[PDB]
């Protein structure tokens, strides 16, 4: 049963709704981005029109084997008519290929669906500036004031400086970075760039990255692990046992591992500054948890919503408990009373 918050009223459209079988009345299925909770259910046997970005379409074709005849990529920042309704895709500042969707309903209502996003002041000078938005379907992942974290730029500065120091002190150190999905590519790319190395990875992860339209990508990644001193591993392997095991496989080329786990928020954020972050260490292995987020902080979310001034907000995350729903509704009312809309 497809829930109300995945349906767009007055249209034949759903958003991120592939796990409910054939949805009654749905003539077009939109996919905001290629993360598994959102694409859940898509396969080579899907036979309805899918609307998405070019990058999401590349991943659908090559990783999930969806047939080409059902993939409808749309350019960004461009008015398009889909099944009689004007739509626009906007960059969501999430992972590669992630979009927000503006729907211009036949009755004059305007709806923004953020998908997953990290709100930024630059969005205040997109096509959103042009008209009133009545309803907002909002990524509320971190909708509580305790959820603080630094800018992406500050976190990358820390990672580059940490890696460069360690490898200049010990040229036989290996750097490892954890991954379990697309997104957060800047972490491993920025480290490899400062060290003058390509990033080594599995054939499966290499395939995924080859779909993302990153400029000059062939100069930056490889499947030849032996040529590279920055390796990507599954997030599950970023622990002392898993890293010990990996070091054994490198044939005495290295004698130290420096590893990074890019999480989102962790309550380490409440006390500590990014500058003061320290690793967990056992022998010749050190692991840094770094707060690299691709979702809005509380303050970023609040600024975006107070600028947009929507008439109604529909959360799309943390919808399952009465406590979560009541907490979010209280913040939305605070924001409205403070700003006067
Ligand atoms: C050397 C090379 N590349 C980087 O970083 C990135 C470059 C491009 C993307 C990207 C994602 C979607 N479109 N472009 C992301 C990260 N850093 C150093
Ligand atoms: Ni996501």
């Amino acid at each position: 049963t497809c829930p109300f918050y995945k349906k767009i009223p007055g249209t034949g459209f759903t958003v991120d709704a592939f796990q409910y079988g054939v949805v009654e009345g749905c003539t077009a299925y939109f996919l905001t981005h290629f993360h598994s909770d959102h694409y859940a259910g898509l396969s080579k046997h899907f036979t309805f029109p899918v609307y998405c970005s070019e990058i999401t379409g590349n991943l659908l074709k090559n990783k999930l084997h969806v047939q080409e005849q059902y993939i409808h990529p749309l350019p960004l920042d461009t008015e398009c008519i889909v099944n009689g309704v004007k739509v626009v895709l906007l960059d969501a500042n999430h992972c590669p290929g992630a979009v927000m969707i503006l729907f211009y309903l036949p009755n004059g209502t305007v709806i923004l669906h953020t998908g997953d996003f990290r709100a930024d002041p630059s969005m205040e000078r997109s096509l959103l500036a042009d008209q009133k938005v009545h309803m907002l379907y909002l990524d509320t992942t971190y909708c509580s004031p305790e959820y603080t974290f630094p800018s992406q730029q500050e976190v990358i500065r820390f990672a580059i400086n940490t890696a460069f120091e360690a490898v200049t002190l010990n040229p036989h150190a290996l750097v490892v970075c954890g991954t379990y999905s697309i997104g957060k590519e800047k972490v491993f790319l920025a480290i490899a760039d400062v060290l003058g190395s390509k990033v080594g990875m599995s054939q499966e992860k290499y395939k995924t990255l080859q779909c993302l339209n990153i400029p000059e990508i062939n100069s930056l990644i490889t499947t030849d692990m032996c040529s590279s001193l920055v390796h990507l591993l599954p997030m599950m392997q970023i622990n002392f046992k898993g890293l010990q095991s990996h070091l054994k496989k490198c044939g005495g080329k290295y004698n130290q591992i420096l590893a990074f786990r890019p999480t989102g928020w962790t309550h380490s954020n409440k006390f500590t500054r990014i500058a003061d972050v320290i690793p967990q260490t056992k022998g010749n292995i050190s692991i840094y948890g770094i707060p690299y987020s691709e979702h809005s902080s509380y303050l970023e979310m609040k600024r975006f919503v107070q600028w947009l001034k929507p008439q109604k907000i529909i959360p799309t995350v943390n919808v399952g408990t009465w406590k979560s729903r009541s907490t979010m509704e209280k913040y939305f009312r605070e924001w409205k009373l403070e700003a006067g809309y």
